[PDB]
């Protein structure tokens, strides 16, 4: 059985990031001592194992590949995505706009599948969308991902620690209810990030805080500003056609947002424009 990795052949290289509930690091796995073995990403895990059992059930060219784990409180071993998050990639190479859209499209394709499998990612951001060799997109960090019980469209989570609250839809901040349609929202927020090339002095949190005037009175107020109808600016050089698409993902009422199913053909249509 290949999905069992032996702690005795994982020599580490460097840390990679902080994931949700786990630190992540690059490892070289050589169980045959042939002198090269294989390259993998390992997430040191702290119901805290849920990332594992979800990712294990998913097979898709835009979701990060589950390779197996590691035991002695345990450790997720994933396919290695060489180029890291777009959050770091974008602000450091200039990219075409058509290219920015083709990435958006790909995240929809993965997300559509995720949802078709009855999961919510709960964490979709430029941070957590990784690039491989051919510039193919892979959705990562399933730290917050959740099973949606069959029969229902949402799922209630009372947060313990940090939440990407600036990527979340009202229903989530307001009521702690996450629908499939909440991932669509976040996808909208991501799409903005893409088109701001993740410039940090353009990021969602810096923008939303300007709109107000920090503190723990923020989430109440941010709910109130999203609820009054205010949104992120139209990124510079971002076309109307696109900014509308985002705005649609940002419908206040979840039942009004488009689905990932629908987003796919619409994005192919628009990527084709340029
Ligand atoms: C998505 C995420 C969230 C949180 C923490 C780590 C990652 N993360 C980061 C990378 C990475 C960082 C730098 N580089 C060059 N690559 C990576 N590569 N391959 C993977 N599976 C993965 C990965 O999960």
């Amino acid at each position: 059985d290949p999905t069992v990795f032996h702690k005795r052949y994982l020599k580490k290289i460097r840390d990679l990031g902080e994931g949700h509930f786990g630190k992540v690091s690059l490892y070289c796995y050589d169980p045959t001592n042939d002198g090269t073995g294989e390259m993998v990403a390992v997430k040191a895990l702290k119901g805290w194992k849920q990332e594992i059992d979800i990712l294990r059930t998913l097979y898709h060219e835009h979701i990060i590949k589950y390779k197996g784990c590691c035991e002695d409180s345990l450790q997720l071993v994933m396919e290695y995505v060489p180029l890291g998050s777009l959050r770091d990639y974008l602000p450091r190479h200039s990219i075409g706009l058509a290219q920015l859209l083709l990435f958006a499209q790909q995240i929809c394709e993965g997300m559509a599948y995720l949802h078709s499998q009855h999961y919510i990612h709960r964490n979709l951001a430029a941070r957590n969308v990784l690039l491989d060799n051919d510039r193919l997109v892979k959705i990562g960090d399933f730290g917050l991902a959740k099973a949606v019980p069959e029969g229902h469209e949402y799922y209630r989570v009372r947060e313990d620690g940090d939440s990407p609250v600036f990527w979340y839809a009202p229903e989530c901040l307001k009521e702690y209810k996450f629908y499939y349609a909440s991932d669509v929202w976040s996808f909208g927020v991501t799409l903005y990030e893409l088109l701001t090339h993740c410039d940090s002095s353009q990021s969602p949190p810096t923008k939303f805080l300007e709109l107000i005037g920090q503190g723990q009175m923020t989430v109440l107020r941010l709910t109130e500003l999203l609820e009054r109808g205010e949104r992120l600016p139209r990124p510079d050089k971002c076309p109307c056609e696109v900014y509308h698409l985002m705005k649609n993902c940002w419908e206040t009422e979840a039942s009004f947002r488009p689905t990932f199913e629908n987003l796919i053909p619409i994005l192919k249509t628009v990527h084709e424009k340029y």
